């Protein structure tokens, strides 16, 4: 066998012998998380059971799309690390175990809790934020659900995000980007406004907006556009950010919406520093940029990684790119038994995966050639 039965959950938690299943952890309508220890290397880990992952079509989708893109943005710093898979029952399985870098908590409970921030904590979440962004974005892939749930931190105040069950394509067409599927929404509070007014402008801009959500969240403390409805969330994006020009107003792509909010009161932009009268002025000044409510005015990442707030952090040397752009052909599939045999061989190949000029050289290469000069 070569495995070990836990109880977590009132179900079964199966997971390889060398581990310790030691403290809960969250759980999802997607799955569960515990944290684990490796008894030998005393390396602590967390293990996510992805659970009934055949009981929909749409949720062994997400699987597959979790699997590979986890494997695709494998080694960045703010990216949660996989570091194993597991299927225990293969003949019958309907759950896959993902063993990833552990974490202490997410950003949300964080703010939950009430702990002071300072200025510094903010920029060093924004900051950490938008490299792994630039890195799924380098990779032509959009994260789609930026939001404090889904950014991981510990104990060194290190942030990493996760959950790419979300993800979508994004491409230069045109024909590509309207093929590219997203099966669920958002989350509403983070979401950016041209989605719910039909833009039609799927672009790298929408997780910009979401980190402009988390920036004014930190801020503030609480979630700052609140909307209980899709209606009272565009409410209140606009008592902040204004009535908006004609321009913008003409690519609300969807009649109700746009006959809406042309009727509308005027209403006025409610300026950042009014809002938030103690925050660093640079930090409202790049929170201006990514929370601009047309897309097309919105900061992209690589100009706010060189905005002035994070001036201490930002070094271009130190935020790479992806090396390869990340398929979804995927994703056309549509007979759960082949996304069954595909997600197999997603955890088998990367089982065995895992288990596989300096002054120095100049000077190397200038006493090799001193040593044997003559004779």
């Amino acid at each position: 066998q070569g495995r070990k039965i836990f109880k977590v959950f009132n179900q079964d938690f199966i997971v390889d012998e060398r581990y310790t299943v030691t403290k809960e952890l969250g759980q999802g309508a997607y799955g569960i998380v515990c944290a684990a220890v490796n008894n030998q290397t005393s390396e602590g880990v967390a293990i996510k059971k992805v659970t009934n992952v055949f009981s929909k079509k749409i949720l062994a989708k997400r699987a597959l799309r979790e699997i590979k893109l986890l494997q695709h943005f494998r080694g960045h710093r703010n990216i949660t690390c996989l570091y194993d898979m597991d299927i225990p029952r293969p003949d019958n399985f309907n759950e896959t175990y993902l063993y990833e870098e552990l974490m202490e908590c997410d950003l949300a409970a964080i703010i939950r809790s009430g702990q002071p921030l300072t200025d510094a904590h903010f920029q060093s979440f924004i900051y950490q934020i938008l490299c792994g962004l630039k890195y799924i974005h380098s990779a032509n892939v959009l994260h789609r659900d930026l939001k404090p749930g889904n950014l991981l931190v510990n104990a060194d105040c290190e942030l990493k995000i996760c959950d790419f069950g979300l993800a979508r394509g994004f491409s230069v067409d045109p024909e590509e980007n309207a093929g590219y599927m997203t099966e669920y929404v958002a989350t509403r509070w983070y979401r950016a406004p041209e989605i719910m007014l039909s833009f039609q402008s799927y672009t790298k801009a929408i997780d910009v907006w979401s980190v402009g959500c988390i920036l004014a969240e930190l801020l503030g403390g609480r979630p700052f556009f609140k909307g209980r409805d899709y209606v009272d969330q565009l409410n209140q994006i606009l008592h902040i950010l204004g009535t908006p020009n004609e321009e913008t107003l003409s690519r609300i792509g969807s009649p109700r919406a746009q006959e809406y909010v042309r009727n509308l009161p005027f209403m006025a932009k409610k300026p950042f520093p009014t809002l938030f009268p103690n925050a660093n002025p640079d930090a409202l000044d790049l929170l201006d940029r990514m929370l601009a409510f047309d897309p097309s005015s919105r900061i992209s990442v690589e100009q706010a990684l060189e905005h002035p707030y994070l001036h201490i952090w930002h070094d271009a040397s130190d935020e790479p790119d992806c090396p390869t752009t990340f398929n979804f052909d995927f994703e056309v599939v549509e007979d759960v038994g082949e996304m069954r045999k595909m997600i197999l061989d997603e955890v088998y190949r990367f089982r065995q995966l895992v288990r596989t000029q300096e002054y120095v050289g100049q000077m190397n290469d200038l006493e090799a050639e001193l040593a044997g000069g003559l004779d």
